[PDB]
């Protein structure tokens, strides 16, 4: 609702942790924004437009990351309007997107079955909180999850090209009905949950790697199913399937999902994947 303002002078660049079309985003001390906290880490998104339907999206935008207050949504402290760019600043997750610290972790030391269970526990947590305000991600995926301090899992939304296909759709994440008619609803989002699972359980590689987009399209339109990663437990990949339901009146809800993986989390199945 009414967004923090945060001081240029109080943001001191750093580097830069990536960049696209839309600008900058970059690692920065930040200055008198939490008590006992005199200068902190932060993530700064620099906005490269800054015209007049550019700003209001932006405020738009800004007041929508001030609503979502969770544990496992990417932090929002406030904004920066002292000209261009214009500057969102979150909290700084020190191991980057989820995907890549997937990759990163994988038998290619690799994270074991708990540690798995617990980043799909969080990520499903995420999803619960915006299942509850009506929100609908459109592009939930291990690439804008994001990893910080102890291994604690959150949501974002950084905007991995080759993961979108042409308007840029995500649709190896996508379910049939988003595919052919462009309609986004929680029941999709569950579909992508699905799919993130599988992400999870193959160490971050892309569903349908042996495809290319438009052959991923014709395998998920004629319900052809992602295989069981080696790393999942079929308990797991029982999961999957719910949130894979062809009928989005079938999918499980994301409530149920994260109550199942909570439960799994806390006393894992005594599953090794060197055996299957
Ligand atoms: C990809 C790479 C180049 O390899 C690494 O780039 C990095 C590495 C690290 C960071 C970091 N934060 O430490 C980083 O920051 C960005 C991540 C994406 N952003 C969001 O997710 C904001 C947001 C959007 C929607 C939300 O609400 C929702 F979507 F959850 F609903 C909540 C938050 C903006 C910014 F935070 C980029
Ligand atoms: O971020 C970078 N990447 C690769 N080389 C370099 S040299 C300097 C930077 C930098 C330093 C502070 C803010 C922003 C950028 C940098």
């Amino acid at each position: 609702a009414c967004v923090h303002h945060i001081k240029r002078r109080d943001i001191v660049l750093k580097w830069e942790l990536g960049e696209g079309a839309f600008g900058k985003v970059f690692l920065a001390e930040c200055h008198n924004l939490l008590p006992e906290q005199d200068k902190m880490l932060v993530a700064v998104k620099a906005l490269k437009e800054a015209s007049e339907s550019a700003r209001q999206d932006f405020q738009r935008e800004a007041e929508l990351l001030t609503m979502l207050q969770h544990q496992h949504i990417v932090r929002f402290f406030g904004v920066c309007t002292e000209g261009r760019p214009l500057l969102m600043v979150f909290e700084y997750m020190r191991h980057g997107d989820l995907n890549r610290f997937l990759r990163s972790h994988g038998p290619d030391g690799p994270l074991g079955l708990g540690q798995l269970l617990a980043v799909a526990s969080q990520v499903a947590a995420g999803m619960v909180y915006l299942a509850g305000l009506h929100f609908v991600h459109r592009d939930l995926a291990t690439r804008n999850c994001l990893v910080g301090q102890g291994l604690v899992v959150k949501i974002g939304d950084f905007g991995y090209s080759t993961d979108y296909y042409r308007t840029m759709l995500p649709i190896r994440w996508m379910p049939p009905e988003s595919i052919l008619y462009r309609k986004f609803t929680t029941e999709s989002d569950v579909w992508s949950f699905g799919v993130v699972l599988w992400e999870i359980f193959t160490y971050g590689k892309q569903p349908w790697y042996q495809l290319s987009n438009t052959e991923a399209i014709d395998c998920i339109t004629q319900g052809r199913e992602l295989e069981r990663p080696r790393a999942c437990p079929p308990e797991v990949y029982a999961i999957m399937r719910g949130c894979w339901q062809r009928e989005p009146q079938q999918r499980h809800s994301i409530k149920d999902v994260h109550a199942r993986l909570q439960a799994l989390a806390q006393a894992p199945p005594v599953y090794l994947d060197v055996l299957g």
